[PDB]
């Protein structure tokens, strides 16, 4: 009983992950709706996890890490991922309908066996390479069938897999290098990435959109109701990638990035009914033929030596 | 010396096999032109090759194969893979400018590596998958921006990648397991091919297709230069696929494949001057990266553990 009642637990925190990360993202459309700068907004979503997890410092409510010159300097590269991945991201939620970004975004797995098998000096087997077969014509033929589709909201959020595979494997780094600081627990190490990570993306959020003036682009829309779904947003933002943290510290790089292909699904189910998105079934079809082809890829490549 | 007089000779056939292969696409795009019957015509380039073979043999001028119950078992696949690839093919260059169906094509060397490494039990290098995003990345730039763009273009030559990589490794067994066969030659190898895949392909061209009027939909063409320009490209179709069976007799599957690639560059560049075929910056540069990125796959792949 303990060994599948421990997987309760940490399938609790998928719970979590889950339903943080469908608040998130139902609030960022519709601040993206009425307040188009997602270079500013991504960059605010950082600083409130920032000061969300100083406040805890400082209040002594989560232990504070040991944090040395050497872990700094490996948490630059999962910091570089992250901003990197975060701010694509933001703008592809701004430029299409997020259902499309979380399709593009369900490849991750794919991306994310071949930067670890490169780090771990692993192989392929060939039906790895069927197994692309169906996940390049099911996003071609999503793309081709998506009404709102553009070229840039396509290309950043595919940008988005590459960084945060690169996050989530250089983290796991850390995580594992690491494992005996008892300080550094799972939302620690997230802790610093986002502060870290506010920080390099604040100069380009500044320099590309300024200060936006807080006015709702929706007539109607009050400046305290923006500035709240912005609040709102921010909050829910900061609390799926901190528990999203919890479980990347007890699964594999890899099966992160299987169970972020199953919080799409979820997400793009979620969001089609809440905002009404037309959604043919050419596109359904051509969405469900990648996703299924992300799983059988990662099915080929674990059971295959 | 007798190793490289042997790669003097092998380097001859893929000059013929490139040379005939030009004058063939040139004569065949000008027929489509006035005689829009692919299926039709492929099964004729079929028909006349099979009726020069048996020329020869009739004649005395090559020996006569020893056709047994196993040899006509063991072609069978080849000849299925060569009829699916060459009707797909020349559907293909009906429909688009066939300077894009090669570009299609040039991938063809991914799909032989794939074919290869499953039925060999070789495992692939995790580089070999950076290779694909300028690959994925040049050919549907080079889609995007095809003036003569059509989907059924587009998947036809796709789908003749599969089909001929399939018939380049049946064939090559066959080659292997019969050669202590001393009549089964290169050419008559591909001579029976032809001859099957004329009679598997000759009942679905009258079933598409029905027989077509010998009319030209080119004003100023007399039935005799419509049929003179059928004769010539049907000609050459044979010659340059009975040469490069000479090639595929002393290259690997994978090997012949990237001298497809080489062939599709002179193609593509002939093409496009001899038809005046317009092509922007961007559709030039997608088409590049596209046949850069097969041939860095195929670098990756030969020079890797
Ligand atoms: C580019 C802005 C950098 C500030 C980020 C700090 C985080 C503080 C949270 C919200 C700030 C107010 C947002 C309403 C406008
Ligand atoms: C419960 C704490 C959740 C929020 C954490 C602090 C976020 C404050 C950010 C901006 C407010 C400044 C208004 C100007
Ligand atoms: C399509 C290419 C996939 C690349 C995936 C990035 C791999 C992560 C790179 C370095 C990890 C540092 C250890
Ligand atoms: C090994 C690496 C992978 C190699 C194998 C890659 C296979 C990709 C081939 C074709 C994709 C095209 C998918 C089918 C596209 C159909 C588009 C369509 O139906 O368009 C309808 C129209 O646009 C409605 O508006
Ligand atoms: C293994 C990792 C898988 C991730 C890689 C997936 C393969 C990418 C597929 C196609 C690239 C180009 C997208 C094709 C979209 C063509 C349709 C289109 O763009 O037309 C829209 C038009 O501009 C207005 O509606
Ligand atoms: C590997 C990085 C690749 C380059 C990253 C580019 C991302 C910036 C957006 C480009 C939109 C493309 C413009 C298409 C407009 C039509
Ligand atoms: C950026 C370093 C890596 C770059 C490697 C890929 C090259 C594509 C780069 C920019 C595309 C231009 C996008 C802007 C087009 C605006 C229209
Ligand atoms: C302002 C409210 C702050 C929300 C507090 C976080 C609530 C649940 C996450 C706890 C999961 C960690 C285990
Ligand atoms: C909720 C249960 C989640 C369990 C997950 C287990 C794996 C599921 C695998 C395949 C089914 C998913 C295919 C459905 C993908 C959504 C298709 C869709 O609705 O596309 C909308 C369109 O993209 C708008 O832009
Ligand atoms: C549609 C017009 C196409 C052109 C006409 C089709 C060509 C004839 C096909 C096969 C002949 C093979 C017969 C083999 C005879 C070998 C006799 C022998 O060698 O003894
Ligand atoms: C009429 C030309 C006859 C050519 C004879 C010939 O080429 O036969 C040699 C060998 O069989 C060719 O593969
Ligand atoms: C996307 C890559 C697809 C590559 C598909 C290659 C298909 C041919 C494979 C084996 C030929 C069969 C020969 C084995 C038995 C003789
Ligand atoms: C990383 C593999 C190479 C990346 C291949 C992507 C192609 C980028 C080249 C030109 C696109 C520029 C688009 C200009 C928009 C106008
Ligand atoms: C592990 C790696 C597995 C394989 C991963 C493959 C990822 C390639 C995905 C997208 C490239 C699409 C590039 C499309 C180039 C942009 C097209 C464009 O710029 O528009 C064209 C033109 O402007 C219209 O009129
Ligand atoms: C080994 C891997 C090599 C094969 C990898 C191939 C990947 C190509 C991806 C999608 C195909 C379609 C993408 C291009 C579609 C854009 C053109 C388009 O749809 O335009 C519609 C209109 O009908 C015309 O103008
Ligand atoms: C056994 C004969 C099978 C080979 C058939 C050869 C067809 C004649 C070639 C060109 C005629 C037209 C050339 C003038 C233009
Ligand atoms: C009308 C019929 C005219 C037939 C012309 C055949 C000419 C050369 C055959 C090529 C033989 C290639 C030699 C390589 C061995
Ligand atoms: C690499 C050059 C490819 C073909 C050379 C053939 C060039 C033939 C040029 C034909 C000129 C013309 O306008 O016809
Ligand atoms: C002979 C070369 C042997 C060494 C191989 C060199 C490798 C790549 C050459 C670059 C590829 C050639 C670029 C052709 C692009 C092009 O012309 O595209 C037109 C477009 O397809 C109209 O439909």
């Amino acid at each position: 009983s303990p060994t599948l009642v421990h997987t309760l637990k940490v399938g609790f925190y998928f719970f979590l992950w889950y339903f943080f990360n469908f608040i998130f993202n139902i609030a960022n459309k519709r601040t993206l709706n009425m307040w188009k700068y997602p270079w500013v907004l991504s960059t605010i979503q950082l600083g409130v996890g920032a000061l969300y997890c100083t406040f805890l410092w400082v209040l002594g409510l989560r232990t504070k890490p040991n944090v040395s010159k050497k872990l700094i300097k490996a948490l630059i590269w999962p910091s570089l991922g992250h901003t990197l991945g975060h701010a694509a991201t933001c703008m592809s939620f701004s430029l299409v309908a997020i259902s499309f970004t979380h399709v593009v975004k369900s490849a991750e797995p794919v991306f994310g066996a071949v930067g670890s098998a490169l780090v771990l000096g692993e192989f392929f087997h060939p039906l790895t390479y069927l197994t692309l077969v169906p996940i390049v014509s099911g996003v071609a033929l999503s793309a081709a069938t998506e009404l709102t589709f553009t070229w840039t909201g396509f290309i950043t959020a595919m940008i988005s897999n590459v960084a945060f595979v690169t996050r989530n494997i250089t983290s796991k780094f850390t995580m594992v290098d690491f494992k005996n600081e008892k300080t550094l627990i799972a939302q620690n190490t997230y802790a610093l990435i986002t502060i870290i990570s506010f920080f390099m993306e604040l100069p380009f959020a500044l320099l590309m959109e300024g200060f936006p003036p807080l006015v709702s682009a929706i007539a109607g829309v009050s400046k305290a109701k923006l500035f709240g779904s912005i609040m709102f947003c921010s909050l829910f933002y900061h609390l799926y990638n901190e528990v999203s943290y919890l479980c990347l510290d007890n699964v594999s790089p890899v099966s992160f990035s299987i169970g972020n292909t199953i919080k799409r699904v979820i997400i793009i189910f979620g969001s089609i009914l809440v905002f009404r998105t037309p959604v043919t079934r050419l596109n359904f079809i051509g969405s469900t033929i990648a996703i299924i082809g992300t799983m059988l890829y990662s099915l080929a490549k674990a059971k295959l030596p």
